[PDB]
């Protein structure tokens, strides 16, 4: 979505930091979402690790992923992380962000069935051209924060076209936070430091079940330094612990 | 389950307490339970607060739970607890667990249809006997911590008589500690303080799923002053931190 809100009581969170960077929340529902900055909220970015939410729902959609329980399993090949050699379960896969096997993953499902999904889902400018297993990583697929929360909202209310068992395993595997009092669902992405003049992008994204509320959360920033990754969870946590939230 | 081995390691962990005890833990890939009191952990206790996984499953089976966005709403009639006046949700009454929602769902559900679940659940003794709102704080239901590793094992598998569908709704609402490396889903029970004669009981049940392996456990102690409350959950922690599960 409805009407985006702008609120400037959250700007020196990222002024603090000098960074450039956009939170989108959404209270109930995607019909009344909040930001810092109306412009960058509906600004379309890489998704880089983001993706593997709509890539993991289509992979369990079109069998490529068997079920929840399936086990990735290690070739014994070197891979880009030491904490990506190994076997992994789907959850498993996420939290670490495992780019080889959801690599695979996409090659499996293929370029048809992926722009078919990426339709249905309404996900950003739905572009995967350039290679099926690199397009969210450095290819010219975008989705802006707004689409993003949009998209979650559709996952929590098992609203996607997808089985609800489906959109129920990826979300169990997308469980970041859990308290008695809130459960926090989320995924980073991280493009790269980019190039000259070009920053990388860095994404967390998710939302907050609190009591009977439920919170739609999207951050991106630019980012051109590893050292800054961490504003991505920072930042987004703090002003959602002084909005009484988390 | 496939077999159970008695160990003595984990005694002290209930000594330093003082607490008459039993943790069963068994590792999926194994099929393979340690238990530090063998006797214990088939002695059948009441499940009290444990039940809500059953009675949670069986409520969306039946229709009586629509779905995990229903909202049990407070009707503004004090409860025994301040936590509970308050509108909840599938997992904020299960998490906070409160009692007056669940005693609904029983009764909506009805002794002929809890009877059929119970048997299809293999859940404890399948009495039910005591008042269908109270049959497992209060009447004749009695479980083992074995039978409760066998039950949690099969909502895992999503092997219960109910669809994946509503075995992944209460397995979400189960949810209780999120690591990167671990992922824990569990439940509290506590009976009251009995007697000093006959105590209560007190449970810590659930699983761990670490890196590809899945431990299934249960806790339960005697208890006769709710001062010891805690250790339900901290003597089993710190098992499960020596033996490299968790934290
Ligand atoms: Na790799
Ligand atoms: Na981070």
């Amino acid at each position: 979505m409805g009407s985006i809100t702008e609120n400037t009581s959250w700007n020196k969170e990222f002024s603090a930091e000098a960074v450039n960077g956009v939170f989108v929340l959404c209270k109930s529902s995607s019909k009344s979402c909040a930001t810092n900055d109306l412009a960058r909220a509906s600004k379309e970015y890489l998704p880089a690790s983001t993706f593997k939410i709509p890539n993991a729902i289509i992979g369990l959609e079109t069998g490529v992923i068997k079920n929840e329980h399936q086990v990735f399993k290690w070739d014994g090949k070197p891979r880009a992380m030491k904490q990506w050699e190994r076997d992994l379960t789907l959850r498993g896969a996420i939290q670490v962000s495992a780019v080889p096997v959801f690599q695979q993953i996409a090659r499996e499902v293929g370029e048809v069935r992926m722009q078919k999904y990426l339709k249905k889902f309404s996900y950003g400018n739905q572009n995967i051209s350039g290679g099926i297993d690199k397009f969210w990583l450095e290819g010219q697929l975008r989705i802006s924060a707004v689409n993003q929360v949009e998209f979650l909202e559709s996952l929590y209310l098992n609203k996607l076209s997808a089985s609800k068992e489906n959109q129920l395993i990826v979300k169990e595997a997308l469980v970041t936070e859990a308290a008695p009092e809130y459960l926090v669902h989320s995924k980073t992405g991280f493009s790269g430091v980019g190039t000259e003049s070009n920053p990388g992008v860095a994404w967390w994204v998710g939302w907050v079940e609190k009591e009977t509320e439920v919170y739609f959360f999207a951050f991106n920033m630019d980012i051109d330094n590893e050292s800054k990754l961490p504003l991505r969870k920072s930042i987004p946590t703090k002003i959602m612990e002084s909005e009484g939230i988390i």
